[PDB]
């Protein structure tokens, strides 16, 4: 086999993307200033984290193994949860005390035979008393949210129709529903989605097999009252490439970004639209509704290039790192239209922004508050000569939170300052009679001075203020998505407005 | 009460002392080098460690939660396992999320009563199937050698007749006995030491009732095949003092260094012999046993002033930090002479040092080979400019490791490097046939450049040069003594050489 290195090598895991790969428990947090006393619940969030050193040199963040943070709140006092989800790739690769998965979706380059290839390291969400811990190229894998415990692989008492589980399902505060697809829904370069959804009871509602009409990354979706929305990122698969070695994903420069839109309840496969939006990267969805006129208003991180850079197209085309921004876009669709090609989008900001948060008790409904991470190159902002050495690489960077009131139009700024990153936010209603987007934000730093991590609280009523600053005194290796289980909330989720 | 702070304050909690507070699991630690796949056992090391902010300011170093690392060698692979001990003190005050034991060994100054006051922070020792976590002011805690788990405070079936176990045990390679004494054995401030030992099927041989002639510190002790030797520390206790909210301790510049002598097998109280070494600081003991003419050599941590220097006499006169040194003492001592003044004892080395570890195969029999840290201030071996201000405070330093051969004299020094000091050391037989000293040393680093902890393995042929730097990814505080249990022990203690 391939030497299996003893230690972490390359810029993926120098600085502060060392991996540290610590499970158990930090209780009684250190905090400066005051936790609100009234903030009762739990902040999940998922980071990869190499368990064992990859026998494939410069090996990207995302092929990293999922390992849980839960941060425990109740009375100001806060206490740290930390364990990897039990994968097979996990197990097994403990088991043998060495990598055994290779190349990013490439089972070809494995060194055994995977059932599950799953990292589970993407998004941890709340569903029916369990935590799910989500991989786009595989089903949930279910965990106790006390212990953080893996049950196991999860396919929903076998009614899971897919292969494939989506990272990025929607909560409707309403129905209680949990809205889900798979891409590649078939295995391997298959243009298959199969959209479907479960009840609060938990028994699958809608089951709906549809074709994309290229092998495209469709990482997230929109929910509005009655449409189901699929962007498509142009990046796109040949599992003849995969065969030889080569990568799983492949930018295609002669494609648009693809949208599909289906009827939310009872549509057949061949009901779905693929309308055609000017070539670019189709990011984090904020949220999608539907307007008196009854158009889908889809707000979205949206760039003019290829935000993964590190997967070109087929001569080796593409942005340099830190070259292509992402800004905050509104599309509008008709699904009664027939016209195919869509408008450019107008834009609700200016900044380079991602990791759109809306309040999820108007998800799927009109929303007028958004908080998302943004990177200022505003020279000052951050001190990129003490940062970038310490950084490492392979991570999105974020220098400030933005939260925009889509009514007033304000914007307030958190700055955490010049040697510090930031992570994807979470909002926390402040009671359950709060208004829309009234309460609480947390953000994960990166303190690149004292190169530990800190967890940001911040009141809405002043966003450029930290009410408390835990101060954790390892480092959690930046993050992809996390979610607020509220303790008043009995099914993990926030009521309807 | 007194406020509880929510964060640490102070320079014994400062850079490289502030405290992680981290339990759980770290497996396949990153390895420079190659660690020998002979190897099989764990090094066990115990460190004070702080679980909430204490309400007394600047509270010392070894007043601080004992907690506990394993770390498990089996084919060049190691994993560390690490737990709080499960004390009194560490139970209420997590259940009160707030710290509640005060002063050190003062009760006068608790907020609650407790029955046992043990942070069992000081020694981790195996005996029949369980750990030992030592608190010479306290009975033993009994924890599982493979979870970490606290069984709750030991009484070895009911037998312990004091209410004190010494953190420094020795266990006869010959006999397979534990020797045991504890001192204020009656409570605060009594002038009783309870000597008793334990044969290899857990049964009680020795308990002899002696007197101190002042109630003074014992914190070390020494055994031979036929006498057991008890230096006592120039600090006395005072109960009014404590009552008053002072320390348990106060150093005397008016007595010698008493070294009690008593025969090991069937004695009485009455047998002792206190001898009177020059004033001075009893340090750990090396070693002891009787010569040909029936003579104890005594070899043993020596300084001629307080070490413990935040401890001073009643008029506060005392040494100024760094300022005191120990050196490798040998006393002669002869239980028939009757004259109690002892001659100054011969130094074996010139060396400021500490922390002396032996092949334990032959304890209290004649040993030519030690292992002890040292503080060299020799302008290079340490980059003091760079280490004191990352390096807190209430700490011992030492910058290297030296092997003494007591037959031909040589002396061996492993520096870790400008940027790094040490801990105690544990020597490993390289195998059950090896000669005396030949095998491996392990001692942790605190890397000041990386503010990270490092376990260093070397052999004894050339203790200049690390076999294998086991790379750990968070900081473990300084700590106090540590034990290596081998596989190929089956009651966890070396054979006889
Ligand atoms: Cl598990
Ligand atoms: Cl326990
Ligand atoms: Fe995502
Ligand atoms: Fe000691």
């Amino acid at each position: 086999l391939p030497p299996a290195p003893r230690y972490f090598q390359g810029e993926n895991t120098a600085g502060f993307m060392r991996p540290v790969r610590f499970e158990g428990d930090i209780t009684n947090l250190e905090v400066v200033g005051e936790i609100p006393k009234s903030i009762e619940g739990t902040f999940y969030r998922v980071m990869p984290e190499p368990h064992l050193p990859s026998f494939i040199p410069n090996d990207p963040w995302f092929n990293g193994d999922g390992n849980i943070s839960g941060f425990y709140f109740k009375d100001g006092h806060v206490d740290l949860k930390q364990r990897y989800v039990r994968t097979e790739k996990f197990v097994r690769e403990a088991e043998a005390r060495r990598s055994l998965l290779g190349k990013y979706r490439n089972r070809y380059t494995d060194l055994v035979e995977f059932k599950i290839r799953s990292t589970a390291n993407t998004n941890i969400v709340y569903w029916r008393g369990q935590l799910l811990a989500l991989k786009e190229d595989s089903p949930p894998y279910a965990m106790d949210p006390e212990t953080l415990e893996t049950f196991g692989v999860y396919d929903f008492d076998g009614q899971l129709p897919s292969l494939t589980f989506t990272a990025h399902p929607k909560f409707d505060p309403v129905t209680r529903e949990m809205v889900c697809f798979g891409y590649e829904a078939k295995g391997d370069g298959t243009r298959d989605i199969c959209y479907y959804s479960f009840g609060p009871d938990g028994k699958i509602a809608e089951t709906v097999w549809l074709v994309s009409p290229v092998c495209g990354m469709i990482h997230d979706f929109a929910v509005t009252e009655n449409f189901v929305i699929f962007p498509i990122i142009p990046l796109v698969c040949d599992v003849e490439r995969m065969k030889q070695g080569g990568d799983h994903w492949q930018w295609d420069y002669s494609i648009p970004m693809y949208i599909g839109v289906l009827p939310r309840r009872g549509a057949q496969g061949s009901d779905v639209k693929w309308f055609e939006a000017p070539h670019g990267f189709a990011g984090h969805v904020a949220n999608a509704f539907e307007d008196d006129k009854g158009h889908i208003q889809l707000q979205m991180a949206y760039a003019k290039d290829n935000v993964f850079f590190w997967w070109p197209d087929a001569n080796g085309k593409g942005p340099r790192p830190g070259e292509v921004e992402a800004h905050f876009a509104n599309f509008v669709l008709d699904y009664q239209s027939d016209k195919l090609p869509l408008a450019e989008p107008t834009y609700l900001v200016d900044d380079d922004m991602e990791f759109p948060r809306i309040d999820d008790r108007v998800a799927t409904r009109k929303h007028k508050h958004t908080f998302f991470c943004i990177f200022d190159r505003k020279p000052g902002v951050t001190d990129f000569e003490f940062v970038m050495p310490r950084a490492g690489g392979g991570a999105p960077m974020s220098n400030g939170l933005a939260h925009l009131n889509h009514e007033t139009g304000d914007i307030q700024r958190y700055l955490p300052g010049p040697r510090k990153l930031t992570g994807e936010c979470i909002f926390i209603p402040r009671n359950s009679e709060a208004a829309e987007g009234d309460g609480y934000v947390m953000v994960l730093l990166a303190n690149y001075e004292d190169m530990c991590s800190e967890l940001a609280v911040l009141d809405t009523k002043d966003l450029t203020n930290e009410v408390a600053l835990i101060k954790l005194p390892v480092r959690l290796r930046p993050g992809v998505h996390g979610n607020w289980v509220d303790k008043s909330d009995v099914d993990g989720h926030p009521a309807p407005l």
